[PDB]
């Protein structure tokens, strides 16, 4: 009822009572743990008021006005609108709070120390794909800030019936294209091969190369989605060089500066915002470890080992590890030498322990997913490897949602 | 009821029904996941027969003689002895099966592909600490095999009342001593500083240096424990050199060849073997990452960075990662160049995926702890990082148990 999490590198103990406020299910049971499952798993007017009530109760209990006059009137105000319209609308202030807390509660996010410095763009007045394009361009511009990156989210109209959903079909506003070849192999980013072919299917003219920035596929009010090309002046790219190995430029790699996920659902007081792209800045390992070295991604460990004069015969020469560190030194150096915001996994994971300490004190806990918080390289030399973490689902929250092309009743 | 685990680097799917046989609790609930908690948490004659029955039912269902003549008579035989003595004794064959399956079910073990090749030493006729010493010496000798290491376990008499417990007080048969200094800092292994001082308290004469092999503290039949020094000819050590950096010998490091954990409890058909040291061989990262580079262990990343000509000012130079790979190339090379069995974390984690495939087919599942299976360096370039894993508690099993000095009613 008052659970303890320990750090085993520092012997520091924190006490979690925030998990008592938790509401949703985790997938684990008393007899099975599913903490390594990647994705474990239309609303009515009945379930909607407890969700509004619960949300409004914590919003007013956060501006030091819990149960007060304005809280009880807002409670009644929302109840009235949920009777009237079987839904309701959030105040601008409630939308900013909810969004910030969906990030605050993202247990898989190592970057949450910044959760309160989040710029919320209210795009709930949007109606067309072009409007979405415009809103997304201002999001990208703003969040990029000429390389001094700034956290932001853009919130398109909430789901209503379910057939009039706003969706960004891209998993991220800025992704490189992936193209399969005659010999089967993949140019560009293999992760996006399916989406890259959907864009061609909708009329995209592919410059079938490596780091081709994909177009946006924006669906408005449940209408069929439409392609828009982000002006390349808004797409900030960092070419990757090493601070020792001058052959590293010959590798000819680069990555975009702005990680901006667009395929997730924002949940606030029972309301579902099916299109809510949010962006921060990269932790280096996302690019250099996962993007560049996953077998099913850019898979460059082959070449980087070669040009380093590496023992590639034996598995036990650790040529894979050795090339992996060099790649991440290079990504970090390249981003910093261009004044493009980036964080290394030591600084990011120390920041998170520090953030974890703040939440357990002023909030009673911090939902955290160890499987996702520990970086994908050098796990145990970072402080989070040794940090016991309680995972649990608080709301407001970001939730996974299916790709739109599996669910969208087409017509055109 | 028939849960699916996915690999996301290979898209391979397996179906787990073995978890249905699971019995014990995990610590997780429907509303909280505790998969990153390190340690989540006298018997009677009532609970003992379901446990015997369940065990015997799976033992005879494994020699293709389930429910047959000899099974029903053994069932009755054990029932009779549990009425008579309120406990029972395992057959030699049942002890070997149970031990092998406690390993097979160790969800935190990446080395389980070898689970059936386990040499079981029956030491249930032991009565004195000297006998335990003798048994442990033969275990170490046998398992070391002049560097061609072999898996083994030695099983001392099962718990009876609880005040007559056999215990090895060492957490591992072979550990280096840790000594605190006048200036507070630690010579040797900081993990063992408390145990090293207990040995001095019991009369150990410390050669207060670095890699001093600790003595054995053996408790027999609940009597106060007694010190014995393993003959150094039985303690096989590998001095660590690099296959490039000749200053690596100047580091003057070495590690023992034989990982042999002795502080855990083996549970077989409700019987509790409080002293059951088991040994395999090292996966390289246990030594080079955790033993050598944990902050609260040997903590050598300082020196290894130095002698490499490394940028140690900035955190983001990844000097910690770069020195970490070199250390693990060296440990692997040093062990292999001495024909001492060792496995690198790429070969070990590939073997485990292969093992995972075997268990899901011929057994319906493989309980696995992702938090512990993924190696502590280069997580995502190993196949297990991308492997969803179901964790659940099967029996027979190895369980954690408190250190004896917190629980043992002394007298001498
Ligand atoms: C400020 C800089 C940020 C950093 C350094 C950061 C870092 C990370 C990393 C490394 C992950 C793991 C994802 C992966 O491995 O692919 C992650 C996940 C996540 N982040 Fe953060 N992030 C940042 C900003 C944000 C913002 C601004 C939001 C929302 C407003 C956010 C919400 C999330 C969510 C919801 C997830 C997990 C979603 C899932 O289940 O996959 N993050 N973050
Ligand atoms: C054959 C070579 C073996 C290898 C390469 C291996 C590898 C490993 C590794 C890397 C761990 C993680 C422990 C840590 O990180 O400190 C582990 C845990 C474990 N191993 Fe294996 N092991 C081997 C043999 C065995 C044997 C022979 C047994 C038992 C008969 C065994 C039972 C266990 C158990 C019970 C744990 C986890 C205990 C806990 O909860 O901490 N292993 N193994
Ligand atoms: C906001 C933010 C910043 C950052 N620096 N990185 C992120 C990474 C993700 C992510 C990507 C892909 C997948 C699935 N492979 C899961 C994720 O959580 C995300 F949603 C948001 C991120
Ligand atoms: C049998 C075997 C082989 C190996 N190569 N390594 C092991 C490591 C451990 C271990 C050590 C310490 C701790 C706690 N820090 C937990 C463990 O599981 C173990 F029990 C058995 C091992
Ligand atoms: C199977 C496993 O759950 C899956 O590979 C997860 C593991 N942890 C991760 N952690 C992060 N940060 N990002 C990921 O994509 C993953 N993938
Ligand atoms: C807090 C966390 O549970 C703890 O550090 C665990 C993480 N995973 C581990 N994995 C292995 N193999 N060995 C360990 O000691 C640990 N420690
Ligand atoms: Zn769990």
């Amino acid at each position: 009822r008052f659970l303890k999490v320990k750090n085993w590198e520092t012997d520091v103990v924190l006490t979690d009572t925030l998990h008592l406020k938790s509401t949703l299910e985790t997938g684990c049971t008393e007899h099975i743990c599913m903490g390594s499952i990647m994705l474990p798993s239309v609303a009515t007017k009945d379930q909607l008021f407890p969700l509004a009530k619960e949300f409004l109760d914590q919003y007013y209990s956060s501006i030091k006005r819990f149960g007060s006059k304005a809280h009880m009137d807002r409670l009644e105000e929302v109840n009235k609108e949920i009777e009237s319209t079987s839904t309701y609308q959030l105040k601008d202030t409630e939308l900013i709070y909810g969004a910030k807390h969906a990030w605050r509660n993202a247990s898989r996010c190592v970057g949450r120390i910044q959760w309160s410095k989040l710029q919320v763009f209210d795009a709930r007045d949007c109606t067309t794909a072009h409007g979405m394009f415009n809103y997304i361009c201002n999001h990208v511009k703003y969040a990029t800030n000429k390389g001094n990156l700034r956290s932001a989210i853009t919130i398109f109209p909430q789901r209503t019936d379910g057939k009039h959903d706003f969706r960004v079909w891209n998993s991220q506003l800025i992704r490189y294209a992936g193209y399969k070849q005659p010999d089967g192999s993949t140019l560009g980013d293999p992760a996006n091969v399916q989406f890259t072919e959907i864009c061609i299917q909708q009329g995209w003219k592919a410059p079938r190369g490596r780091f081709d920035v994909l177009p946006l596929l924006l669906q408005a009010n449940g209408n069929d989605p439409e392609l828009f090309q982000i002006p390349p002046e808004l797409v900030l790219e960092v070419p990757i060089r090493h601070p020792k190995f001058d052959w590293f430029k010959d590798l000819g790699l680069k990555w975009y500066g702005l990680p901006a996920v667009s395929n997730m659902l924002l949940e606030i007081g029972g309301l579902e915002f099916s299109a809510c792209p949010f962006s921060g800045w990269y932790m280096g390992t996302e690019i250099g470890v996962r993007d560049y070295c996953d077998n099913s991604r850019y898979n460059i460990l082959e070449e980087v080992a070669k040009k380093m004069d590496l023992d590639m015969r034996k598995t036990s020469s650790l040529w894979k590890d050795q090339a992996l560190v060099e790649i991440n030194i290079a990504v970090l150096y390249s981003f910093q030498s261009d004044k493009v915001t980036i964080v290394d996994h030591h600084s990011a994971t120390e920041s998170f322990i520090k953030h974890m300490e703040n939440e357990y004190r002023c909030r009673g806990g911090c939902p955290a997913d160890w499987v996702w918080i520990v970086p994908p390289m050098s796990g145990s030399i970072t402080p989070v490897f040794h940090q016991e973490m309680l995972n649990y689902r608080l709301t407001p929250s970001f939730e996974y949602q299916p790709d739109p092309w599996n669910t969208h009743v087409w017509k055109g």
